[PDB]
RNA sequence: GGGGGCCACUAGGGACAGGAUGUUUUAGAGCUAGAAAUAGCAAGUUAAAAUAAGGCUAGUCCGUUAUCAACUUGAAAAAGUG
DNA sequence: CAATACCCATCCTGTCCCTGATGGTCCC
DNA sequence: ATGGGTATTG
């Protein structure tokens, strides 16, 4: 009795199959348990488990986050509180109580109802006067008198509770960088440097048009206009555009080779990476350019004179509140004149997108922008106010989305301002001014994360002292330095062969030495008397170092052959081997801190390596300027302040895979030598890092095996967790290893022959908007500028190519035409004939694929010499990839050994996540070792692509339509056992490439023709093969191609296929996030304990975690007289802990009496009721279910439809077009086997009516497109959530079963996880 | 085949610190002519508070990922059962 | 109860670690 | 997006 089984892993699903000798799949009679009449039932050992998808854990991580930011905002606003508490007692004793309470409805309410002044006149006279906090706001920045506390609190209150981003370092306003004044002294070092060619700039009003709300472009345009003489592309042109933010390439200003493409959002270097061509000559030029870049932002919030008020923020809130009075008094007088009758639609109806809408409707400032721009061009006066609408700027309100630009150094400002003018009448204010704006100002630092005390398993903070951290004692209480340290050490990888080692920065000068010593110990060289190739010694490695490595940053080999083997061995003629073009390591670091330190002495003393591995360290560490200094200030007195600073300010990421003890550390017993030792000299060995750790001659290797540690095991599931995929695939395989092991189980703990499994292949519009913008203006095109297009429009392969491509053809260099993109073509690079890729990165957008050249292989030569150059400009740009670009310039360098690689990797399966899974089920397997100590590989493990069954569903006519039931999971996993099985058992040769564990048209002619045993004859650029195919050594039969198709025929067409949903308890949110209003409705859940929601509103739409059946009886009427009864009651995610703790006081709380404890059945989502005739329901909620029946379309029928609805030889097109005519009455059978099935199981009378309707309306359609419809019609019948689908034109919405009462009367089926083992519960014997 | 260092380019996973809206109740005295329904007109831009109910471990911490048929013995973790 | 239509929080900045996919190079 | 909650109409 020996069996193998077929796994299919999939991200919602897992197809599994046991198969015997002959292909065939078992049948057992299986135990059912419960309170049935059934003791057992016969079952077929196919099946496939479905679940819903795996989740990521950024949901979580994001609500997280903002949850401990609500948190922290709270917080700082109980510390402004505190402050003022004694002294605002003294004001006003329950001004606070007041503020606390303010949502509360005034019976609820404990004080007076009016917050600021607690009473009415007051009050309205504060409106009055300050319409909107921003007017108090510049009151108290500007005047000069003493305040009511209370309105001094408003004001530090908003600033503190609302303070503005921190993306801009240091301090802000350096003499508030009015635009004018920068752009003159642009004008001054620009005429500084040019005397021969200045600029006349008088008469240009910079400061209107470089603050003027438009694009960038179109302000660099205006800016240029008003400069006769002088054009955009130029230097003071593309000075201003750097200045206005866009990304000007300078090399064509200074005749560079270097492109000099500058944007001042890698700047810091690409400016000295450039200064250093012109020198520093020009450095004050550019820098007077980045400092109006600042001013031209600022100019963006604050849009006041910045000499009328310390207030320029809340001056132009104000701005904006008197322009929208302004404009609404003009607005209402318009329209009562012009079109009177519309008045009260404008400004009444909230449901409309006018002025009501926009201010107590839903209606957003684009939606009320897009509904009064025609009433605006309708009349007449109405011109001045389309200005403001189209630039964004008409009936703003001071509560807005565009926000986001405004620094916290602005409201910093303001605070700082109101402090010192009250400072002077409060004492208190004064003592805490600076605690005030260390209030405004703190962040926790990214690299402290919370501030917990051993309950946060996100937390690592490390504490100075053992007390409660504020944002004034955080420096002293919090360890910054081991906290910035623990940040990176925690997700950092120890070095592997010595596990106990941390691995050394990436940047190291230690490592890149290793790196360059380790590249260049390989390289080989031949002049003409010479022998034969030889390596290069320690005192010539040693020479390329010092006057190549050190000396350039990038070593070519064009440097290698004239600057050392000519100026040194006189060679006029060398040969290189092992390094191509250039080399690929580099001392790069070793040039950064001879650029700061400018002390090459120093950098050459081995004396100090030490020194500069720390410094390195200190800088790849740490990330905050302050930390690197004080890190750094050890070697203060070694290098001056020019330098410290200038090496404070460098900084490096990422790490390295190799520790420091194994480059320079442990040494070889009898050499003494190290590694780096080893590659920087071993004799004519020139043994690299790989050869050097496997040496039996050294000690290395020893070392290395002592250092070994293994340390805990992980449990099945910590291992798959910490794997490397995205979580519904791990979800999928930890669901396939406990199947196979339930299916060991069923075949009496025997281990099957083989295991054969398949992996199937794996806001984005966002994405997908930003890479092309990026592209487009990387690229300086105004193509988008014209062409504009929205995020979801690049969902169209051809549109998103277009603009890809910058509406060029691809390969002819010409445009592109947007209409046309029908009459255009997407071709493959490398021919999908050889790589299966239909992604962007194979494919290319031309007017015609003949003009790709020849279609058997990559783009011809010619076509590369036309469009090399534009393809590079799509490459800087990130428009296509560097593979794309390396696919596009193949021809200029496909070979047969390519092609042969291509079909390999169409059949071999490489992808890491599928190797692992091997693994685990290969170590879960073999487990006992032979008299060699060698593993016993009873189980044989072998992994397919899909390719490899889906051509053979395609070659043999076992089709596959996926719409029509869930069964084609189960039929992959089959047809992988079998295919996998014969045919490692055909060539067992094979074994190596397919099994897990330890000529070039030869192997391409022969990886083509894998398959073609399974075929009777074959057509190879005809050859006929036996009917019985063996094994050439053994003899044994592999496939008998008479029975054993007819077999797999047979199982196809099995209609009882375990088909198995996960029933899951629910998890996430509590319900629907929106804060309803308040409404009289019980379906309204409190947000907070004591807010009725019927006075607050609240929330509805609760999720039920899993339902409970409750027997029991509940009080009826006015008499409160007991009544049995038996319901399922939903359990709400909120609900879950309270009822689980205690169900018996749960459920009475809930009105149930005399619950049967031991009667509570637990049902989660998904949960398995049969009732009459085998109809089959499952649980959806509470409330709800959901379809729990397959329909068993026969084999004949599932075919007719592949072929049917178009899902090789043209007289095989024909034999299968002929089959499809003759067998047209299919058609009608199909409906008829639909219906029976719907009658019988779906019962949704109305929408089968329509069906029918539906298909005799059509019957004259053509006959591909009835059966493409047909495949429609299979949502009504298909397993799980209705849902609405069309045939043809017409459309049919979802029957739904809004009511489970039936259920408590049918018969719940527990299913283990194949769905062999069943417990069946009569829970009509319930009740009474 | 499997594994490693490097280079180049991409696709995804994880954690932290932050920003702007939104929503909800209250506050921002609506007025007049009618008894009222209702008519006419005025006004509107702002704020406070909450932003998973809440928890104990009381931290400027934690609360939406992963994991889950049934049954026996189990406090549970977990084994066992056809 | 049954059918029907409607609704559903959104957007953004920064710092950092990790694997895996493809191509290439040098090795065990 | 899907698919369960909700109010409306009946
Ligand atoms: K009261
Ligand atoms: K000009
Ligand atoms: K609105
Ligand atoms: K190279
Ligand atoms: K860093
Ligand atoms: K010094
Ligand atoms: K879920
Ligand atoms: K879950
Ligand atoms: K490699
Ligand atoms: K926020
Ligand atoms: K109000
Ligand atoms: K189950
Ligand atoms: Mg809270
Ligand atoms: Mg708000």
């Amino acid at each position: 009795k020996k069996y193998s089984i077929g796994l299919a892993i999939g991200t919602n699903s897992v197809g599994w199959a046991v198969i015997t000798d002959e292909y065939k799949v078992p049948s057992k009679k299986f135990k059912v348990l419960g309170n049935t009449d059934r003791h057992s039932i016969k079952k077929n050992l196919i099946g496939a488990l479905l679940f819903d998808s795996g989740e990521t854990a950024e949901a979580t991580r994001l609500k997280r986050t903002a949850r401990r930011r609500y948190t922290r905002r709270k917080n700082r606003i109980c510390y402004l509180q505190e402050i003022f508490s004694n002294e605002m007692a003294k004001v006003d004793d329950s001004f606070f109580h007041r503020l606390e309470e303010s949502f509360l409805v005034e019976e609820d309410k404990k004080h007076e109802r009016h917050p600021i002044f607690g009473n009415i006149v007051d009050e309205v006279a504060y409106h009055e006067k300050y319409p909107t906090i921003y007017h108090l706001r510049k009151k108290l920045v500007d005047s000069t008198d003493k305040a009511d506390l209370r309105l001094i609190y408003l004001a530090l209150a908003h600033m503190i509770k609302f303070r503005g981003h921190f993306l801009i370092e240091g301090d802000l306003n350096p003499d508030n960088s009015d635009v004018d004044k920068l752009f003159i002294q642009l004008v001054q070092t620009y005429n500084q440097l040019f005397e021969e060619n200045p600029i006349n700039a008088s008469g240009v009003d910079a400061k209107a048009i470089l603050s003027a709300r438009l694009s960038k472009s179109r302000r660099l345009e205006n800016l240029i206009a008003q400069l006769p003489g002088e054009k955009k592309n130029g230097l003071f042109g593309n000075l201003i555009a750097l200045s206005l933010g866009l990304t000007p390439n300078f090399k064509s200003n200074f005749d560079l080779a270097e492109d000099a493409k500058l944007q001042l959002s890698t700047y810091d270097d690409d400016l000295d990476n450039l200064l250093a061509q012109i020198g520093d000559q020009y450095a004050d030029l550019f820098l007077a350019a980045k400092n109006l870049s600042d001013a031209i932002l600022l100019s963006d919030i604050l849009r006041v004179n910045t000499e009328i008020t310390k207030a320029p923020l809340s001056a132009s809130m104000i701005k904006r509140y008197d322009e929208h009075h302004q404009d609404l008094t003009l607005l209402k007088a318009l329209v009562r004149q012009q079109l009177p009758e519309k008045y009260k639609e404008i400004f009444f109806d909230q449901s409309k997108n006018g002025y009501a809408g926009y201010i107590d409707g839903g209606a957003s400032q684009e939606e009320f922008y897009k509904f009064i721009k025609p009433i605006l061009e309708k009349m007449d006066g109405t011109e001045e106010l389309l200005v403001k609408l189209n630039r964004e700027d008409l009936l703003r309100k001071q509560r807005t989305f565009d926000n986001g630009s405004i620094p916290h150094q602005i409201h910093l400002g303001e605070l700082h301002a109101i402090l010192r003018r009250q400072e002077d009448f409060y004492p208190f204010l004064k003592d805490n001014r600076e605690k005030i704006e260390k209030i405004l100002t703190f962040r926790i630092p990214y690299y402290v994360g919370p501030l917990a005390r051993g309950n946060s398993r996100f937390a690592w903070m490390t504490r100075k002292s053992e007390e409660t951290i504020t944002p004034w004692n955080f420096e002293e209480v919090v360890d910054k330095g081991a906290s910035a340290q623990s940040f990176i050490e925690r997700m950092t990888n120890f070095d592997k062969n010595l596990p106990n080692e941390k691995v050394l920065p990436k940047h190291s000068l230690l490592y890149e030495y290793f790196t360059v010593y380790n590249e260049l110990t390989k390289v080989k060289y031949v002049t003409e008397g010479m022998r034969k190739p030889a390596f290069l010694s320690g005192e010539q490695k040693k020479a390329i170092v010092d006057l190549l490595f050190k000396t350039n940053r990038k070593v070519t080999v064009k440097q290698l052959k004239e600057d050392y083997f000519k100026k040194i061995e006189c060679f006029d003629s060398v040969e290189i081997s092992g390094v191509e073009d250039r080399f690929n390591a580099s001392l790069g670091t070793y040039h950064d801190l001879l650029k700061i330190i400018k002390d090459k002495d120093f950098l050459d003393n081995e004396e100090n390596e030490d020194i500069l591995e720390d410094i390195v360290l200190t800088l790849t560490l740490f990330e905050d300027r302050e930390m690197i200094e004080e890190r750094l200030k050890t070697y203060a007195h070694l290098f001056d302040d020019k330098v410290m600073k200038q090496l404070k300010r460098r900084r490096y990421t990422g790490w390295g895979r190799l520790s420091r003890k194994l480059i320079n550390g442990i040494r070889d017993k009898q050499s003494g030598k190290t590694i780096l030792d080893f590659l920087k000299s071993d004799g004519f060995a020139n043994r690299n890092f790989m050869q050097l750790i496997h040496d039996d001659s050294l000690t290395f290797k020893e070392d290395i095996q002592k250092a070994q540690v293994s340390g805990q095991g992980d449990s099945l599931h910590e291992h798959i967790a910490n794997l490397a995929g995205s979580p519904a695939i791990k979800k999928g395989i930890l669901q396939t290893v406990k199947v196979v092991d339930e299916l060991v189980k069923v075949m009496g703990r025997h281990k099957p022959e083989n295991i054969v499994i398949e992996m199937a292949r794996e806001k984005n519009s966002r994405e997908r908007m930003k890479r092309i913008e990026e592209g487009i203006k990387e690229l300086g095109s105004q193509i988008l500028k014209e062409h504009p297009v929205e995020n979801t429009q690049l969902q169209n392969e051809k549109l998103y190519l277009y603009y890809l491509q910058n509406g060029r053809d691809m390969y002819v260099d010409q445009e592109l035409d947007i209409n046309r993109l029908s009459d255009y073509d997407v071709d493959a690079i490398v021919p999908q004939s050889f790589l299966k890729d239909d992604s962007i990165d194979n494919k290319v957008l031309t007017r015609s694929d003949k003009n790709r050249g020849k279609s058997d292989n990559v783009p011809s030569e010619e076509v590369v010499k036309k469009m090399k150059n534009y393809w590079r400009q799509l490459l800087n740009a990130k428009l296509i990839t560097q593979r794309k670009f390396d696919n596009l310039t193949k021809a200029e360098r496909l070979s047969e050994l390519d092609k042969a690689g291509f079909i390999k990797r169409q059949l071999v399966e490489t992808r890491q996540i599928t190797k692992h899974v091997a693994q685990i089920l290969d170590s879960r397997m073999n487990t006992k070792y032979d008299e060699n100590d060698k593993l016993i590989r009873e189980v044989k493990v072998i992994t397919l692509k899909s390719k490899l069954v889906s051509d053979f569903r395609k070659d043999f006519q076992f089709y596959k339509v996926r719409e029509i039931n869930n069964y084609h999971h189960a039929h992959d996993a089959y047809l992988n056992a079998v295919v996998g099985t014969a045919l490692i058992k055909k060539y067992p040769k094979l074994e190596s490439e397919f099994v897990y564990g330890d000529k070039a048209t030869a192997k391409y002619f022969f990886y083509s023709n894998i398959m073609n045993f399974f075929k009777t004859e074959i057509t190879l650029a005809i050859r006929k093969r036996p009917l019985i195919e063996t094994n050439g050594e053994t003899g044994e039969i592999v496939w008998d191609k008479g029975r054993d198709f007819a077999t797999v025929r047979k199982v196809l067409s099995m209609p009882q296929v375990n088909i198995v949903k996960k029933t899951e308890v629910q998890t996430g949110g509590f319900s629907k996030e929106s804060i309803l209003p308040k409404r009289n409705s019980d379906k309204l859940i409190a947000r907070k304990k004591d807010w009725d929601p019927k006075k607050y509103g609240g929330f509805d739409s609760p999720t039920v975690a899993y339902s409970v059946l409750v027997v029991a009886k509940v009080e009826k009427g006015k008499s409160k007289k007991l009544k049995s009864v038996k319901e399922l009651l939903g359990i709400t995610i909120m609900e879950r802990s309270s009822f689980e703790k205690n169900p018996i006081d749960f459920l009475e709380a809930k009105g149930y009496k005399e619950v049967k404890k031991d009667l509570i059945i637990k049902l989660p989502k998904y949960s398995l009721f049969e009732l009459e005739n085998g109809r089959k329901r499952m649980l959806a909620s509470a409330g709800e279910l959901q379809k729990g029946n397959e329909l068993a379309l026969p084999s004949k029928y599932v075919n007719f439809l592949y072929l049917a609805s178009h899902y090789g030889s043209p007289e095989d097109n024909e034999q299968k077009q002929l089959f499809v005519e003759q067998h047209k009455h299919y058609l009608d059978e199909i409906i008829e086997q639909i219906s029976e099935f719907s009658k019988r199981v779906i019962l949704a009378d109305a929408n089968l009516d329509k069906v029918l309707s539906a298909y005799n309306k059509h019957r004259d359609k053509p006959i591909r497109e009835q059966a493409e419809n047909i495949i429609h019609l299979f949502t009504l019948t298909n397993l799980g959530a209705p849902a609405a689908f069309k045939y043809f034109d017409t459309t049919i919405d979802r029957k739904r079963y809004t009511s489970t009462k039936e259920v408590l009367d049918a018969t719940l089926i527990h299913q283990s996880i194949t769905g062999l083992y069943e417990t069946r519960i009569d829970l009509s014997q319930l009740g009474g």
